[PDB]
């Protein structure tokens, strides 16, 4: 593996697809229980018009079995050849469905850096400072990307809050910081989009990917590149997350959008 | 002429179109200087998926000899019989083509009233409050509605001083107050919709139409239905101000957002 960085253009180049420049990249999530489910579901998204193929790892029932990890990506990898490959273990806390202590999830992130068959991981912020240090290090000297993430189910904090934790991320070393929060009023919409505003133009040196949340937030996943969030996630089937849009609806408002 | 509005339902309805509710509603404008243009361009807009026609009255050559300009409503009314018509001189200090003294504006405003031809008007903000709320209560009068209107295309106030033009508005008696600002970073396209969301659930008992001009402001022209703008500017071949996307692509984003 190899991607390319541009500090000064504030990209990040993974497989070709340059993020943080032109419209925003769409991400779809792959959620199967079982290795034949992961199949199943690479085959029908290999007609989908999506940028970055995200692995939802916590939907896999045998998630501390090495060797299935290995053929679940495997998998993924001999269906989609040419786009990035993303690898998400997403916590319970932050919107997954299973949990791991801190030593298994970061043994299994090293694991999916090591077997060479992703080109990108996701590592949670809250995780600890010190461990996620280390992983981001790890995992930069094996040609892999880091996108870095918080989320808050519950509500929108201040946006000096969420622009202090997206400068945290980047202190860190992430490649793409990234914070996903849940609006109570339309003022929290605004207040995810103040922040990003304010972090993309004062901050940051690389790319970010902000959303807010749910039916009320889907602005936020579709006006990223005036406000600049670099990419933004769709669904095929059904969504990783709420709020999310077909694929082919998001397609085609970045596409009014960018024209 | 008779239109309907509910305080308690924040609606306006006119010619059978519910403002107020559902997916925002879309005006074009209709600029000819001529009566040929005024005609060609209604019979094209007529192909157009829009809800409001807005005539630009201030591209019109003729607009101060009052034959001319009945003949050139009744034309409009003649090929688009089915759609509200929304009759507006917008000032060159506001983003129109010429400029009157308040004694032509109003007397055009209220002759525009008389024929019975429109069924809106638009009443700019800075015409006066003891001339605009004389004429809100002529065109009420007479069972027109009033769009009332501010513009600044050099920059976005606060929010705080966009809210008080828009409360000022309803407390004059518009109808539907409107207000379109400039911005000049991404920040101010931001508050002009924190303005939007503060009137809309605080201060209206009516619907309200905003806007942040230019490209940089478009996601405020796509996304009413969750911040509270009632309507959206759409172009059809031109646009009519800065940052107007094709009612076509228009029409498909708001559908979408609208999509349970
Ligand atoms: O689109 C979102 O809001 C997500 O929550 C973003 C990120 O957390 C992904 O890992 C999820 O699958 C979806
Ligand atoms: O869409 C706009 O920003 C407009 O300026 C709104 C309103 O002022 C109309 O009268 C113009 O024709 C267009």
């Amino acid at each position: 593996n190899l991607y390319f960085q541009s500090n000064a253009m504030k990209t990040v180049t993974v497989r070709d697809l340059v993020v943080g420049e032109g419209a925003p990249k769409i991400i779809v999530s792959l959620m199967g229980k079982t290795i034949t489910d992961v199949k199943s579901e690479a085959l029908a998204y290999r007609e989908a018009d999506f940028d970055i193929l995200e692995w939802r790892v916590d939907h896999f029932a045998n998630v501390t079995t090495a060797e299935s990890v290995l053929e679940a990506a495997g998998a993924i990898r001999e269906i989609i050849t040419d786009k990035p490959l993303l690898f998400t273990f997403r916590s319970a806390k932050e919107g997954g469905e299973q949990a791991l202590t801190t030593g298994q999830y970061i043994d299994l992130n090293r694991a999916a850096v090591d077997s060479g068959l992703v080109d990108m991981i996701d590592l949670e912020l809250f995780t600890g400072d010190d461990e996620v240090k280390a992983t981001v290090g790890y995992a930069h000297q094996h040609n892999v990307a880091v996108i870095m993430s918080n989320h808050d189910f519950h509500k929108t904090p201040a946006a000096e809050e969420i622009v202090q934790r997206l400068r945290k991320m980047q202190e860190l070393g992430a490649d793409i910081p990234m914070i996903a929060v849940m609006p109570q009023t339309k003022a929290d919409v605004l207040t995810l989009l103040t922040a990003t505003v304010e972090m993309q133009e004062r901050y940051a040196d690389r790319p970010i990917i902000t959303m807010s949340m749910s039916k009320t937030g889907v602005i936020s996943r579709l006006a990223g590149e005036v406000f600049g969030s670099a990419a933004t996630f769709g669904a095929v089937k059904k969504a990783s997350a709420p709020g999310q849009i077909s694929v082919a609806d998001l397609r085609t408002v970045l596409t009014i959008l960018h024209q």
